[PDB]
């Protein structure tokens, strides 16, 4: 279940600190059963964890997000998530992440992550 | 000086009827008893404990929606008027938290609140085509999050719904989903 | 874009079958369509005006209770769980108020809130041995102050109630009140 | 009904600005039907009707007040309440009020009650 899962999907290409892309196999827990179609919400963990997962900080926590859903993604659609960091504070990192089926936009979304090192 | 037992348990079972998701130690302040004659009196009432009335209590729910079905639904959905407003709450548990710090991750929230704006909307297909969010205040372990989702705007093609999700009376997250529908 | 009629329509009834004190005003905002279309909607659909609607709902409420009937009752009674919680509202009118500034009187707010803790539980015999008063901000001529009394706690002899009012979202008054009962 | 009405009682002694008496005859509006018993709010409007008036400031809004309702008042009790002031602050005057039925206490109150000179 989407939210007992730390990171979402497998990554494929990840640069530390600076850019990772995963994908995400969209299978029957992932979409409404009646009309085959991925829930908003796992293409959105798929983004975040992503995020997390690439910055290199010792705590990060998600401040802010605007995101939409391009496309109706369906069962049996790989979608590929590519993140990487806008602009860096001494507070925040700025992360856009794009998704795609093959090559076709299906999701965009902006991240405020917060980080620390403790 | 303090109520007879079959007057307490009366009022026990008034109380619960109309708010059933108070507490054992609501109960206790309410009449001045230990937790233990709470939970004596429940047990002799046949009341189930709160955790188990909030999965019968929701239930009830699922059935009066359509765009999703308890399987997928993040937490309990706890109050449904379809099309108008609902709630749910979500349990935070250790795999929906970092290890160090105990605080939520952030799409465990943002999961709670997007399938409460799908279950929501009764129309035959329904998804959400943009959000706009922000964390509040930090989630953590064993907290319980009460998301509060209400209809703002129904145009032809989309609702827009504003969630608001507290821990007890603190808002903790915030967000502005724009639902797409379609009866087909 | 916007809603066909008769969607629009339906989307009303259910908006009011779940929220009966919704104005005109929000019903509009919501379907983004003028106030004229929802008053021309009401009339298809034989929903009575707002101010009606309320003393509808607050009919079925007066069964509710026993303590006090609807001729005595200070405001309407819009919801009711007897010995738990209850709400009413007042409209402020002219005859509640000075003259020079519009402000009510202080007796009239403690009148709506002492008839809602007299009406809140239901017992033969109820009245009020005690009451704590604070006056938080002006009430004005014309505002409808809502008053919120919820059971605290109960002994054999008392039940003790919170009252808290408000003009809108703004807290206005509050009050702890001390309820003898019996049953005889 | 007693929140349309301004001054309730009958005044029958005032010491402007400083002590009132006003007597208030208990008919059946001011009681419940079933058990005879005078309603709460018909002795407090008595008693901060009575503070209002003897007042003599032209506006004065009660702010805070503490009430005890000693005895049942009845159907056809005249209940005599006698208000005075106690302190008085650029801002306040502190006035007690103890209502009675001949000679028995049915009412107390403390009225911090609010005033200015617009
Ligand atoms: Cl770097
Ligand atoms: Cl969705
Ligand atoms: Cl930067
Ligand atoms: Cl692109
Ligand atoms: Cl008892
Ligand atoms: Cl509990
Ligand atoms: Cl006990
Ligand atoms: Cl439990
Ligand atoms: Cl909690
Ligand atoms: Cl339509
Ligand atoms: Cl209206
Ligand atoms: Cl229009
Ligand atoms: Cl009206
Ligand atoms: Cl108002
Ligand atoms: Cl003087
Ligand atoms: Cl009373
Ligand atoms: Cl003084
Ligand atoms: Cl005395």
């Amino acid at each position: 279940s989407i939210e007992e899962q730390e990171f979402i999907g497998d990554l494929i290409q990840v640069n530390p600190n600076v850019k990772a892309q995963s994908i995400l196999d969209i299978t029957s827990d992932s979409v409404f059963h009646k009309t085959g179609i991925a829930r908003g919400h796992v293409l959105f963990a798929q983004a975040n964890s992503l995020c997390v997962a690439l910055i290199k900080q010792p705590t990060v926590l998600t401040h802010e997000s605007s995101i939409q859903f391009i496309e109706k993604v369906k069962l049996n659609d790989t979608v590929r998530a590519e993140a990487r960091v806008v602009n860096q504070t001494a507070k925040h990192y700025y992360v856009e992440v794009k998704s795609y089926v093959k090559h076709t936009l299906v999701f965009k979304g902006n991240f405020k992550m917060f980080y620390d090192k403790r």
